[PDB]
């Protein structure tokens, strides 16, 4: 299994920006990072987090051919892919609250339903990613009120298989580590590391024993911050203090997480979270509150790390 | 206890809820009164006195009630003791709803007590702070039953926390207390023992009945507790029969025969049983309309339609006058 030295790519998926000119100027900036690896990442949706239908592929999500793009362009760039499809909630509902009743009844749709919506979502992408050659392929995101449907998610494991031979991973939400009983049908356990400042040790401590309790590679499907006031103490919180330019609390968190998750045998890296198919100015950086780094002080800290000799030799 | 709840705290309920949806300006109109008083005339000996309590989204910790525009404590004393000066018993029936128009069946929070996410702890606590409150003016007003739930599908796993609410429940609340589960979940509560009568949402579609008296029956023998139906009804609407929980099937499409066949299906099959306990109907508005608009109201309200009369023809008949 690789060390992923990441940065995923393109969320939310939007067909419009990704055939944007601007968004080759985007993928090759993101190259500066010393990234081998990227998460091509867009979505599905559906109506609510009680609704079995998902959509994909329609305006304004991305096409087949945004996507084919996509994947190639990082490829010509020399990055290995992570394929990325999440199901997002068209009334804003976090998908980790997605859930149906445990009892099917006559009254509500059921997790039936619902699964076979989502096994349509993802087989079409899995068939996608075996066509493009992507290296890995990550079956679900936080999707945590789901999780439970163990004979559901090995149901869908399966059919994936059967058309996509690339590695598979499921990337579950942040502390939920030792919370999927069915790890053991995925080849790469994932997880979301937003934790803390003043909690990586402690996370790293908790998620060794995990991982050495699974026998599986491990690494963050997802990893970041965005470079806002107290950003760093819920740096998972997209709505936390927007226009509150901080750029020293981005750089802080990614140099704390560095720290403490680098070389370990038992770990393979890092897909950060993550870089717009619509890149704004360098100018503008300074004054910019999301997730990326472009411009900002933590993008020296990533580019270090993943061109130090500990980190390029895994 | 078993078939009886302990004497410290079963009678055949022929019931009417009335309030739906609890608001303070309906409740405190000239209307209220007039509205209760006809109720009278469906031969009821109970009410289910219903109001909303408001949490934001399904999964927000904080339940706000009492507040504008919700029921004032004063509009529930009002009601309790204008249903009791009509003769009526009285069950007190609190419900969450969420402001976000979402059915409180899917209320729900992580199973793992994470740093990141309102926890079943912040929510129970809430919950309990709203049910307690309601106990306490239960407790004050005489109210002969309390309801502490209503079809809280995805909150019935925790059992631990809802037999520690019941437990504080009882500390402040010495009459009988029962849970409305949803329509079909008769056999999924795993805490019936904690409560004193089991109840459950009577929607099953025409059809149905004969079956459901018979799954039913099943499952009120296995727990040997009383059972009746917290709420059962159907609007007056095309098709509405083949749905009859689905409030918003079919909007302004009369059919007051539909409404008629769905109460005597329903009444053939559950009657007088000796494990069954009859009937707390939904519903019947603050602010009732006029007997001249009734054939062309679409409610559940039965007031000027025909399923009026198999309601009263049922709950004057001797079998069931004599449970
Ligand atoms: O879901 C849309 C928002 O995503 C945000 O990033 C999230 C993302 O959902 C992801 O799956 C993850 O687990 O948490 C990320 C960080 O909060 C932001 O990109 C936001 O702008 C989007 O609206
Ligand atoms: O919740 C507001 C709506 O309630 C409806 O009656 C419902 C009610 O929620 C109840 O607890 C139950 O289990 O089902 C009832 C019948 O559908 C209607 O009164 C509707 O008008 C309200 O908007």
């Amino acid at each position: 299994m690789d060390y992923i030295k990441g940065m995923t790519w393109g969320w939310i998926g939007n067909s419009e920006d990704w055939r944007s000119n601007e968004a080759e100027r985007s993928m090759e900036e993101m190259t500066n990072l010393a990234i081998n690896w990227t998460a091509i990442a867009f979505q599905g949706l559906q109506e609510t987090a009680h609704s079995p239908d998902i959509t994909f592929a329609e305006p304004p999500m991305v096409t087949d051919e945004n996507v084919r793009w996509a994947i190639a362009k990082a490829k010509s760039l020399g990055l290995s892919v992570i394929l990325k499809p999440i199901v997002n909630v068209r009334d804003g509902t976090w998908r980790a609250h997605i859930n149906f009743f445990d009892k099917d009844v006559p009254c509500e749709p059921t997790w039936s339903q619902w699964f076979k919506s989502y096994e349509s979502f993802m087989l079409h992408y899995a068939k996608l990613a075996e066509d493009t050659g992507c290296e890995m392929l990550c079956i679900g995101c936080a999707m945590v009120q789901t999780e439970r449907r163990e004979k559901e998610w090995r149901d869908l494991i399966q059919k994936v298989r059967q058309v996509y031979s690339g590695i598979i991973t499921y990337n579950c939400d942040k502390y939920q580590e030792d919370e999927v009983t069915w790890w053991d049908a995925v080849d790469v356990m994932s997880s979301s590391g937003y934790y803390p400042i003043g909690s990586w040790e402690h996370h790293e401590s908790r998620i060794k024993k995990i991982v050495e309790s699974w026998q599986k590679p491990f690494f963050f499907m997802e990893a970041g911050c965005p470079s806002r006031l107290e950003s760093g103490s819920v740096p998972y919180d997209w709505n936390k203090n927007r226009g509150q330019i901080d750029m020293d609390e981005q750089r802080v968190f990614y140099e704390e997480m560095f720290k403490f998750f680098h070389g370990q045998k038992w770990f393979y890296g890092f897909m950060l979270w993550d870089w717009p198919a619509k890149l704004y100015r360098l100018e503008d950086a300074s004054e910019n509150d999301d997730y990326c780094v472009y411009g900002k002080p933590a993008a020296e800290v990533i580019k270090s790390f993943f061109t130090s000799n500990k980190i390029a030799k895994r």
